[PDB]
């Protein structure tokens, strides 16, 4: 029975074991959750492009991916589950080519609402893609070390963390290019950033080719000739490179038992979550949520307190200017963070100058000359422009908050704020990211040393109750800098939850119910980011404690619910 045919399995994939083909398959495989990162990445962080780059402060956005996480929702769903009826190869292949496509794709629209339409396909297929990653390289291994050369996969999503933000910071270090985007190369780096971005995809999509299908798919089917090819095939292919090539593979024989094919793949779907599988699966959704929704909550919240912090630290600085009568000043230096309410301009001339922060509420504005003007943040509200020559400044006839002139003339138009030295608010939250995924080196490495040296239910406890002493730990250290320990130190600890969570997810699951389960789960992940990067950076100038605490308590929540999951080291894979 299915019994004997995994155990017959299990005894081939002994014979066969490591080599040449499990790193290369894991080189291979792990592409395509480089991309998952890089997607994530393009989703979480870099899509401020709304923000208005003419001026500062500007708050981020939550379309450009807040959407495409609801399209790696439906993606998890239909080609996570349509793997178990199709292959784990063909629809992993068709899932990385929409990717690849639909975001090479996105480098030539001209507007924002093709681009978040490419990018929504984009994300429908990496999002498929990833499940179906654990459940395609979960059975090219042995019983033996499961765990570890399962976990070892989550490098590649740090890398292409690292990727997506270094060619960020190197490549689009500004914001609000989602604009109207035009179709030239004026600012246009997003479109070299995109193209940059979907290579871990687009050299999987060409390497998965040259990969043989999952055998147990192809033996649970019903057919053998197209597996032990394969088998035969993983033999001499770890063979070769080994000290052995003259080993023969001994085994021969083996045992084995339109509009339709969604209907399949809702049948299967629900013997997930009803009948068998639903007091595993309505837990390791539960777990499942709550780690994803803590993560990005947590990730999004640490970069964006770093800005308000920098600008709290800016904001004390606003010397209030209610003095007046400046005569005869040829000011040329900058002039940031001031606000005049009652000042008396008189035969005045700002030249070479720069704006940012500066507002005026009541001014008499008698006389004063302007001249290479630059504004960021500039307002003139319920001013009194008597004789003002505004030459070669800013085009901002908006800035004038209900007042008028008398003997104005303005001869300036397109001007750029600064493009510099502003931006550099997004240059930190990219390098904050990167030096947060660079942290999840120690993470996974002593995450897949220690798997299979210990169990799989322990690990996640500990991880979770880690992260957990962590999050209560940020409600002292508000800082500017300590924040990105905490970031390292939470993101380091909360890999190995994951790794953990993945293996006893490729196991509790037959070879039928494994990618169909890993994708309803992936997209309750989603839409636990969703909630995340929706509550947790609506609560940067509100609270401290209410984001902190939610994570915490789900962490806590996920983590000891969890502990409620059986060991899952001897069992066979099934
Ligand atoms: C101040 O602004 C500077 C900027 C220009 C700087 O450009 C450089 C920035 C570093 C960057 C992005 C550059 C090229 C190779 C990039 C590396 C390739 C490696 O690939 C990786 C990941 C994939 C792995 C397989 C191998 O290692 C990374 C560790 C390594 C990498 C991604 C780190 C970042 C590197 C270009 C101009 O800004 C407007
Ligand atoms: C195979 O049989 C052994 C197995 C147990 C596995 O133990 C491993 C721990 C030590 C060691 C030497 C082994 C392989 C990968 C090695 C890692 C590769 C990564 O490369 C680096 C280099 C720097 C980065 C570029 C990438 O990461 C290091 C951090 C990481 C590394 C060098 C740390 C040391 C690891 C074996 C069970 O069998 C009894
Ligand atoms: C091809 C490729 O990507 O590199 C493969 C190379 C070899 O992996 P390896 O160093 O583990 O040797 C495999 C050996 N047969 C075993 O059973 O462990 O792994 C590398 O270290 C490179
Ligand atoms: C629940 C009990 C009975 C079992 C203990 C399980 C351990 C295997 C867990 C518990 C704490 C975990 C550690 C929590 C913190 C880290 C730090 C982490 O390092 C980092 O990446 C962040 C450090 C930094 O850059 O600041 C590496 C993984 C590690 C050792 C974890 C490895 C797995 C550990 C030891
Ligand atoms: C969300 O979708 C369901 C899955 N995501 N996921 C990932 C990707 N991770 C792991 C975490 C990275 C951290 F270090 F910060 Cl904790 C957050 C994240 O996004 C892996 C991994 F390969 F990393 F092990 N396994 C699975 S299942
Ligand atoms: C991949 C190495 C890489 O990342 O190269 C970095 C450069 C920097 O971006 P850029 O300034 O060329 O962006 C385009 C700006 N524009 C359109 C106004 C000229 O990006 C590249 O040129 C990579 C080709
Ligand atoms: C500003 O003007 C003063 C004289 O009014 C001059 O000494 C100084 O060099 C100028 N600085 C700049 C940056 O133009
Ligand atoms: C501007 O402020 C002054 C000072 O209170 C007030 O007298 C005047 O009516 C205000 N004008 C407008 C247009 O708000
Ligand atoms: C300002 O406008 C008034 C009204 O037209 C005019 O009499 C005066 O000459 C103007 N002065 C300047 C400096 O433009």
């Amino acid at each position: 029975d299915e019994e004997q045919l995994a155990h017959q399995y299990e005894t081939i994939m002994d014979e066969c074991g490591h080599g040449r083909f499990q790193w290369i398959l894991f080189f291979v495989l792990g592409l395509a959750l480089m991309a998952d990162g890089v997607e994530v990445f393009v989703v979480s962080f870099a899509l401020p492009s709304a923000e208005k780059d003419m001026c500062l402060s500007s708050s981020k956005k939550g379309m450009l991916g807040m959407i495409v996480y609801l399209g790696m929702m439906a993606g998890a769903f239909i080609l996570g589950g349509l793997a178990d009826k199709l292959g784990r190869k063909r629809v992993l292949s068709m899932s990385l080519a929409v990717n690849a496509s639909f975001a090479s794709l996105s480098s030539f629209v001209q507007g924002y609402g093709a681009f978040l339409f490419c990018r929504l396909i984009s994300g429908i297929g990496i999002g498929g893609a990833l499940p179906i990653v654990f459940a395609y390289f979960s059975e090219f291994l042995s019983r033996e070390k499961r765990g570890e050369h399962l976990s070892w996969l989550g490098i590649f999503w740090m890398t292409g963390g690292l990727y997506a933000s270094a060619m960020a910071w190197s490549i689009i270090p500004h914001y609000g290019w989602g604009f109207s985007m035009g179709t030239n190369y004026h600012f246009h780096s997003w479109r070299v950033f995109v193209i940059v971005c979907a290579l871990p995809c687009t050299v999987s999509m060409v390497a998965l080719k040259f990969m043989p299908e999952s055998p147990r798919f192809l033996l649970e089917m019903g057919k053998h000739d197209e597996a032990w090819m394969i088998l035969k095939q993983v033999h001499d292919t770890n063979m070769r490179a080994k000290g052995t090539p003259e080993k023969v593979f001994t085994v021969s024989n083996i045992k084995t038992p339109f509009k339709t094919i969604f209907k399949q793949v809702w049948d299967n779907a629900l013997y997930c979550v009803m009948g068998p599988y639903r007091m595993n699966t309505l837990i390791l959704a539960v777990v499942w949520f709550a780690m994803a929704f803590s993560y990005y909550g947590l990730t999004v919240w640490f970069p964006d307190m770093i800005r308000y912090f920098q600008d709290e630290e800016y904001k004390s600085k606003m010397k209030v200017f209610f003095g007046e009568h400046v005569y005869g000043a040829t000011i040329n230096f900058t002039m940031e963070n001031q606000i005049h309410q009652h000042g008396k301009l008189v035969n005045d001339k700002f030249t070479r100058m720069y704006f940012k922060h500066v507002l005026f509420e009541d001014t008499f504005f008698d006389e004063c000359y302007f001249e290479d003007v630059t504004s960021t943040d500039t307002y003139f509200k319920n001013c009194t422009i008597e004789s003002t020559i505004f030459y070669n400044t800013d085009l901002y006839e908006h800035k004038f908050i209900n007042c008028r002139f008398i003997n104005s003339t303005f001869l300036e138009q397109k001007e750029g704020c600064h493009m510099d030295l502003e931006q550099d608010n997004d240059f930190l939250i990219y390098l904050v990211s990167f030096l947060g995924s660079l942290s999840v080196l120690p993470g996974n490495i002593i995450s897949a040393l220690l798997m299979d040296r210990i169990g799989r239910l322990k690990m996640i406890g500990g991880s979770m109750l880690i992260s957990a002493v962590c999050c209560f730990f940020l409600f002292f250290g508000n800082s500017e800098s300590a924040m990105i320990g905490w970031q390292c130190l939470f993101c380091g600890t909360s890999i190995a939850a994951w790794n953990a969570l993945d293996v006893i997810t490729v196991e509790l699951y037959p070879t039928n119910q494994r990618a169909t389960a890993f994708g309803i789960l992936n997209g309750l992940c989603k839409f636990g980011a969703i909630l995340g990067n929706t509550i947790f950076a609506s609560f940067v100038g509100i609270t401290k404690v209410v984001p902190i605490l939610l994570a915490a308590a789900s962490l806590v929540g996920g983590g000891l619910i969890a502990l409620r999951l059986p060991e899952t080291r001897e069992q066979v894979l099934m």
